């Protein structure tokens, strides 16, 4: 009966061998390659597209997409401790790679035909084309439109803040249409009316690379809307798997906020002695350890829930609040115990824990589901 | 894949069909016995001697302890479950429980004779005898009631202060220094109820936890026979070993309570009208709910994996630190939260959260935890 | 130059030497005869009525009321230091003596008839009546009066109305149909008078140590001389709660001093490892969150009685300090009892504490002075 | 019913004497004038300026209460907060490097060194010719850098870390070991032994320069050292100083991000209304109000107790550690309301970062409190 204090509960040994290697994949992947790159790519905000070939050939995008369309056939609890160990580096990273896999690629293998399976996963699932997601509008009812035309749909609209767009060879965009549905449509780069000029000036997320869509006019044939989904369904099954992954992530960042921040105190000295000889810094440590501990077994459970099929989209509001809310809280708690990668981890996590707004929409799903009524 | 508010997480699915049942019974006893006493238990710090034999007759008391010597030889999972359904109604209950199995039959199966063994625990598991703990003084190594020797054993003086059970208790498990080959350690001695120079006078108007007797223990030379002495124990080990024990039972129980408040909370912001829509509807009511299904789902997938750990052999002794002081730590939040809820001034059944609230505010203070975890992440010592 | 860790900020010394003595006139009184009642008062809800003469022969009820009138004529600051040095000892008693000055006294002052005035105040003065106030029930407020022959009729339940059950003079807000026109008007009551009635609340959770009850108007009789003339709709019921919060918010900060001090004294003496727990590092960080949090919220209140007594203090500024004064109490009284052992004498601590709790919920629990604050950055109520 | 000023609900203006209201009006019109212009580009590309030295000494700025004898602008301590506070209202770098020139520089001449240091130093430090810095923290401790006389003076040696201003500045007031007390020394830029290397790459703070003190047996002259102090009272000194203006800067930053919080969500809307009108945010816009209003009143006292000679040390712990706190807190919950990265609001991302590193400077203020409170030292 040993004692693991950066292992309390001893997840490694609640994985499956088949998750424990994906698991080290990742980990030796987001360290051996992205941990080098970082500190500069977020300081000067560079466009590198070389995290998506390579993850790609490692088989870390689209995880849960079955083999015959060229993904790695995983589970859900294997791509949350993918997500876990690339947001171990950074927020951005984490952040193109959901994009990839929740965003992109997973409405195409649900929503999708055949031919559009076959033609955008395998290439998706290898890195060598690369999608974007457009929902978000400026400041779920969105004004974006697509109209009927010969062969056969129009776009107008503007999609704000999309990550990836920039650089996307593939383009999952969400707009109306009537015979007034949501749908969703499939656009190719250099297409007639299709840009997407990058964004610069970033507090957080800085090591990825943010644009807009601007689609003014821009044709989508026939053979590139998504045939089997209509309405708020669509964007919301991609937004679910989204946080799911971002659950897991984000308390990667935390694992990281608190290893550096117990790492700085056994190291420095006030006053002839470490500062973990200090009760204060002894507290906050118990806290970080405590938090993280509960989280990782809220997402393992979740994980195991969504691949027997027991579980409720709702469950991933508990999650995803948590693990972002608390994530931020551990960060902010490392951040007061300095006296540096901790900096960047935090505004990345303040970024992240206000993207879905500020009105905290998972307590109101939850509120709702408790007591039958809306907010 | 239905939604369930009430366990998220289906925790009734992560368990052993087993445990299931142990729960079920435990919360038939609790809702059907325990609920009907309890306000004017606590209200009015009634003495229930008669609970002990009820919680024992279905195997509450000692939940691990073997069948070789009464008890039910339960996993620590199912001993988890029966102290959350029992605390569900009120922590002086848990409280009474959690002292007979942790903390009285535990040492005796743990660190006594065969003799011991065979002589209290089937009476401590029936609950025909009421068993208490002799270790807190009024003012842990720098104790101070003596076992000096004698001629055909030991002769103990000292004081125990906030002792659970003790004027109702027939055995007693007393923790005294001993100096012996030189050395000075702690020892633990059974006393028996009658035994002369041993007195347990009650202590009343307690603020917290009323609906459990507690009182003290008074050694005045009191004479405890060579076969009273627990053979196989010495040092922190031995009160420690119990202490362990209880706080995985209080890590289970304090989440109970904290689902009371939750549900209790719950209710009145649904059955309550304000500005026409119910309470419910309100946004900073909802961030509140949540906040409190999130803590008491993850405090509970804590408490279950630390059990399946025991049960295993792989917990560590600090991993019970981090539940212990998570559970009582969120429930007494949970506690505070829900009593800031309501309105008014405690006429209410919804004011049975007033109970908890003080209770939980007993229960936090038997901060020590995360020094514990701060010392082994770091090596450093800081007490 | 000293430091007094008791008062960094010579709180003392920025009082004017009449407002000391006004001060430990309260502290003397306080110390001396509640604090021996107050353990047993709380524990069993005792009924105590003596301590309204108690306060008025030393003139410490109606602090604000002029001698014209049985007052001992002084301001907004010793009526804050009488208040803190009351709640010191317990809330509730500091409730008792709330309402007869800020709920009773004061609108009679404001807003009575010369006749009123003399009838009323200088019996409420010295204590000989007891007084009490009904505002909330169980705008839209549903207590009637019907104009009848002579007077009015009134007729409705106020809920929560500390010193009903023992009152002499009742302070009732009704609204009363003028030409289609529905107004809240303030009417005069007295005990006893047939279709009034004021039975006790029993089981309270916190404050145990006051007297609290209803008030039932079924077709109570008031004359016309008894209805308050000189006001109508919200000036009435507002002035008189605008004046009790202030002394809530003075009060509050009382209460969380005795907590502090005994959460002080109590790690001073206490020993853990062979050292006192004033010696760990976590310890020290709560006592002087409370050390700051109480001085500066004196230095609040202080300076909103200066600008009460100058007249320049807006009424927000009132919910400003009731919220942090409560608000910061109840943290201290929770930072407090979490830093004690044992379970119930240091444990004056758990009945501030609960006596906070309801303190804090008794305006609502969605936090009226943070909407009242809003609304006057914003211009939005919520 | 008087009107009330949600933006001064205590009515601060009025608690202040007329010299002390002009001076306000001063550093704002400068700040606002000269420093708002600059910080977003100075803040991102890290870029110093140091035009404001001789632009605040110009305005009489520095030194606030170094008396006009000398070239100082002959003011009281609550002058000082409210310049402090001004300045820190655009950004806590530029308070910071005024803060060095006050507190950590020209006090120290004042108050421990000679009529000839006083009279050569102070008129030129004043009006923002000559740039001070202070060293003190080294890579005390005890500190080990150390003075050793040689003829006609001294010879120091040894190392200061995260010195603001020392890259840019004329003069340095550094403390050194002599044989066995701290002593304080006068070194000119151009001295022989004195090299002072930038320091590059901040999180925050970025509109400072920071750099090190490397001492190599660096020659001062007899007529240099501070002939009227010995041991900590002299760094400590300066140190109280600086955290009472401190004190008052973080407060103009909490202002800022209430400000600019509020105006955020008076603009926005959200499910057909201005944010400004849910019940959370205005809670949030409550407690901004509040600890602000009230941390305003503790550093006025304080001030005013400064000025009149009542004010021990340890209430400079607590306005310090109220005053930085609370505003960090401020400017988490002003961030938290912000969705977006990175337009005019993000000003507040700007001021969090700020007041992360100046509240990083010292909990040691929770702890010099505790042990006045119960007489036993917790520090180790
Ligand atoms: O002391 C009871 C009380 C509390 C309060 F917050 C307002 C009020 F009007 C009366």
């Amino acid at each position: 009966a040993t004692f693991h204090w950066d292992d309390p509960l001893l997840l490694d040994q609640q994985l499956a061998d088949d998750e424990r290697m994906v698991r080290d994949a990742a980990h030796a992947y987001a360290q051996g390659k992205l941990a080098p790159r970082v500190t500069e790519a977020f300081r000067h905000e560079t466009t590198d597209a070389a995290i998506f070939r390579e993850m790609g050939e490692i088989g870390l995008l689209g995880p849960t997409i079955p083999e015959q369309y060229g993904g790695p056939g995983l589970d859900y609890v294997s791509y949350g401790l993918i997500a876990r160990e690339v947001e171990r580096v950074d927020s951005g990273y984490r952040s193109m790679m959901s994009v990839q896999s929740s965003l992109v690629m997973v409405p195409i293998f649900e929503f999708g035909s055949d031919a559009q399976k076959e033609k955008y996963l395998p290439k998706l699932a290898t890195g060598e084309w690369i999608g974007c997601f457009g929902l978000t509008e400026p400041n779920g009812s969105m004004v974006t439109r697509a109209r009927k035309v010969p062969g056969g749909y129009s776009l107008s609209g503007s999609k704000m803040w999309i990550t990836n767009s920039p650089i996307a060879d593939v383009f999952v965009v969400w707009a109306k249409l009537d015979e007034d549905e949501i749908r969703g449509f499939i656009l190719e780069k250099g297409c007639k009316g299709l840009s997407a000029p990058a964004i610069h000036g970033k507090v957080g997320l800085r090591a990825s690379i943010t644009g807009e869509i601007v689609l003014d006019e821009a044709f989508v044939p026939e053979e590139n809307i998504l045939p089997h989904v209509k309405g708020l369904r669509g964007p919301f099954t991609c937004l679910n798997s989204a946080r799911y992954g971002i659950a897991w992530g984000a308390l990667g960042a935390a694992e990281s906020c608190w290893h550096i921040a117990r790492q700085y105190v056994l190291d420095r000295k006030q006053f002839g002695r470490p500062l973990a000889a200090n009760q204060l810094i002894q507290k906050k440590l118990a806290d970080m350890q405590t938090e993280i501990t509960l989280g990782l077994q809220g997402v393992l459970r979740l994980g195991r829930m969504k691949d027997e099929g027991t579980a409720a989209v709702e469950i991933t509001s508990i999650m995803k609040r948590n693990s972002c809310g608390k994530a931020l809280d551990i960060a902010r708690l490392a951040r007061d115990m300095l006296g540096f990668g901790v900096a960047r981890h935090l505004v990345n996590l303040e970024v992240v824990n206000t993207y879905e707004g500020t009105h905290d929409i998972h307590a109101l799903i939850l509120g709702r589901a408790q007591t039958g009524i809306q907010a």
